[PDB]
C-alpha cells in the first residue's frame, strides 16, 4: 500500500555496523572481466577484497553521475558515466525545455531504462559475494539514488548487476579511469587551479620509469587515452628526468601515479623556467603537443632505425596500423630499398618483429641483435616440432 | 529546392558510376573491421576474399534493414539481429504505442536532437558505392537519419561503423552473418512450437569439407565468452542422417541454407509428441541454450606452448589477447589451449618467437614455421660478408 524509497532502510546509527552480504549474479564474461581488471589492479600495489575493488568501481561510476552538473563537475572531467546510474542521463535531458515536456521525457526513459536492464537472460550466472561497508550502506539507504530505486523497482541484486555488467562492456581505458578516479578527480582539481598560468605543481609518487616508486614533482596538463582505447597518460611537465633540477614534458601511465599532494606554487626562479609572460613557454607547448598524439611512444627518442621492406612488407605497412612508426616527412615505404624511420627505435622494433623477412630491422645494433636472436631461437622451436 | 536525401536521386537512363565515399574512421574502429574481415574471409572457399566496400555493404545492409524493419510485420525476420544507435527509425519506432500523440512528438524531437548533438587521427576509408546502395542513400527511407547526421553522408556511414565496432563479438558476428540469421528466424516463425519441418544446410562445423545436413532449428544464442552465435537445434548429424538429435552450429559454419521441407511422420514421431517437442529434445536443447559451445565445439583450438617468458608477456601484453580454454591462467612450460580464432591466436604470438610456439592447427604451425625460417634467414644472410 506504501512502498519503501530506498533500497536499503536507513540503519539506527546509534548500534554499531554490521556488514551484509549481497549476492550478486554476474554472466560468465563480466565476472572474468572483473577477476582480469582486479589481478591487474592489485601488481600497482599486496591484495584487494573482491568487495573493496568492486566498492571502488562503485564509488568513482556513482560520484560521476551524483555530480554531472554539480557546480564542481570539472573534478569528474573523464569519469564515465554509466548507463546503470540514471541521476546524470536525468539531468542531461535539454535544460531548455517546459516542465511538462521534461516530465514526459523523464518517463519515456526510466521505462526504457527499466525494460533494459529488467530483461531475463538464460545464462549460468556466477554467484559474487559483496560485503556491503557502513559507507556503501548509508549511500545504498541514501535520498540520493531517487531514479536508480524507480528504474531497478527498489530492487539492489538488479541495479548492482547492472552496475558491474555495464562496467565489464567499457573500454580498457575507461575501466581503468573508475579504478584511478582518486588519480583522476586530483588532477581535474590540479588542471583547474592552474588554468593557463601554471603557477603550481603536485609532488606525486611514480615507478613509471623506476622499480621503486620515486617522489616527483608534476605540472599536470591533460590526461589521454591511446588510440587504442587501451591506456590513460598524464601529459605534464616533471622533474624525474633531471632529477630534481628541471621541468620537462612527459607522459606518466595513470596506474603508475599513487600518493599525489595539494599543489603548492612553485618559486619565482622555477615559474620563469617553465613560463614567459604568464604563458608555458614555446618549447614546452611543442614538446606537450608530441605526446597528446602520442602518449606512449613520444616520450622516447628521434633516432634512424633502417629497414628492408620487401613488396609485401610496403602492403603489411599499408594494412597494419596499429603502432605504426613513420618516415622523415612522413613519406610513404619503398619496395625492395632501406627505408629509413625516425620514430622511436622501440617501437620501429615492436611494429616489425612480426615482418621477418619483409620488414629486416638493419640498424641500430640493438634491434637487429633483438631480432635475429627471436628469429634464430623461433625458427629452431618450429624446426623442432617438425624433426 | 535543397537537398531532401544524403544523396540525389539518379537518372536511371545513364550506366551507374559507383561513386567513392571517403570515411574517417578512429583507429581503434578500423582496427576491429580489418580483424572483423579476416575472420569472415575464413568462412569462405579456401583463398576468398571480400572488398572492404563490399564488407561495410554488408554490415550497412544488415544493420539498415534490422532498423527499417524493426515495427513490420515481417519483424520476425530480423529478430537477433543488432539495432545499432547510429540508426534513428527503430529508436522513433520503439516509442510506447499506447503514449498520446503530443507525448510521442516530444520525444521523437527529444530524440532527434539529442542524436544531432552526439553524433555532430582518421584513416581514411574509401568506400565504393553500389547502385543498390546508392539508391538507398538517395531514397526517402532514411527521414530521420538525414535529420540527424544534416544529410552528410560522411557523418552518417562513420556514425555506423564507429557504432559496428563498439560492439561485443558476437553482435558484430549476426550483422555479417545477418543472412543465415534471417533464413533461421523464417524457419523458427513457420515451426513455432510444433517443430514440423527441417532445412538442409551446409556445415563446416563437424567436418573438414561441407556436409549436407537437416537442421530443425530451436535459437541462436550467444556462448560465454560472447564470442560466436550458435543455432541451438535438432539435426540428423550425428545418427548419420537416421534421427533428429539436439545439437549447436555456430552460424559462421553454416551456408546452402534450403527452403522448409515438412519431416516424415516416422521422423516427426521421433520429434514430437501431440505436436509438441518430446521432454528428451526439451532437456537437451534446455542444456545447449545456457551453454551452447561446451563440449560440441572442438573444431578451430590453437595449441600455443609458453615458456615461463611466455606467460610474463602474454601478462604483460592485452592488445588483441587471446582468449584460453574457460578462461583459465596460461600456465608456463606447457601447451595451452586458445579458443579465440586462429587468426587472432596467429597476430598474438607471432612476435613471440620461441616464448609462444603455434602447434596447431596445422594452417598456424606452418605459417609460423614459414615466417620464423625465413626470417632467421635473412638476419644471418645481413652478418655474412
Amino acid at each position: 500500500l506504501i512502498p519503501p524509497s530506498t533500497f536499503l532502510p536507513k540503519r539506527d546509527k546509534n548500534v554499531p555496523y554490521i556488514a551484509e552480504v549481497q549476492s550478486i549474479p554476474l554472466s560468465p564474461s563480466a565476472y572474468s572481466v572483473i577477476i582480469k581488471d582486479k589481478s591487474i589492479f592489485e601488481t600497482s600495489l599486496g591484495s584487494v577484497s573482491m568487495s573493496s575493488f568492486l566498492t571502488s568501481i562503485f564509488d568513482s561510476a556513482y560520484i560521476a553521475s551524483l555530480k554531472y552538473k554539480s557546480d564542481d563537475n570539472y573534478k569528474y572531467i573523464g569519469i564515465p558515466l554509466l548507463n546503470a546510474f540514471v541521476e546524470w542521463q536525468i539531468e542531461e535531458i535539454d535544460d531548455s525545455l517546459d516542465d511538462k515536456s521534461k516530465e514526459i521525457i523523464k518517463s519515456y526513459l526510466i521505462s526504457k531504462l527499466s525494460a533494459k536492464y529488467e530483461k531475463t537472460k538464460t545464462e549460468n550466472a556466477v554467484r559474487v559475494r559483496l560485503s556491503i561497508c557502513r559507507d556503501l550502506y548509508d549511500t545504498l539507504s541514501s535520498d540520493d539514488l531517487y531514479y536508480e530505486n524507480k528504474v531497478y523497482s527498489l530492487t539492489l541484486r538488479r541495479f548492482l548487476k547492472a552496475v558491474y555488467e555495464d562496467y565489464a562492456l567499457l573500454s580498457d581505458c575507461e575501466r581503468e579511469r573508475l579504478i584511478f578516479a582518486d588519480n583522476i578527480i586530483k588532477i581535474n582539481e590540479v588542471i583547474k587551479q592552474n588554468g593557463s598560468r601554471y603557477y603550481s605543481f603536485i609532488y606525486a609518487y611514480s615507478n613509471m620509469y623506476s622499480r621503486e616508486k620515486r617522489r616527483i614533482r608534476l605540472i599536470p596538463y591533460r590526461i589521454v587515452s591511446d588510440e587504442y582505447k587501451m591506456y590513460n597518460y598524464l601529459v605534464c611537465l616533471s622533474d624525474e628526468k633531471s632529477a630534481g633540477k628541471e621541468f620537462k614534458a612527459d607522459s606518466y601511465r595513470i596506474s603508475r601515479l599513487s600518493g599525489l599532494s595539494i599543489a603548492e606554487k612553485l618559486s619565482q626562479k622555477e615559474y620563469s623556467s617553465v613560463t614567459e609572460y604568464e604563458r608555458l613557454k614555446e618549447g614546452h607547448v611543442k614538446s606537450v603537443k608530441h605526446l597528446l598524439s602520442d602518449p606512449r611512444f613520444g616520450s622516447d627518442e628521434s633516432d634512424i632505425s633502417k629497414v628492408y621492406l620487401t613488396e609485401k612488407g610496403v602492403e603489411m605497412f599499408r594494412k597494419i596500423l596499429y603502432q605504426r612508426p613513420i618516415l622523415k616527412g612522413n613519406e610513404k615505404p619503398k619496395p625492395n630499398t632501406v627505408n629509413e624511420f625516425i620514430s622511436p627505435p622501440i617501437q620501429v622494433k615492436y611494429y616489425f618483429n612480426k615482418f621477418g623477412k619483409d620488414g629486416v630491422i638493419l640498424s641500430p645494433s640493438d634491434s637487429f641483435e633483438e631480432m635475429r636472436t627471436l628469429y634464430v631461437e623461433g625458427a629452431d622451436a618450429y624446426n623442432r616440432e617438425v624433426e
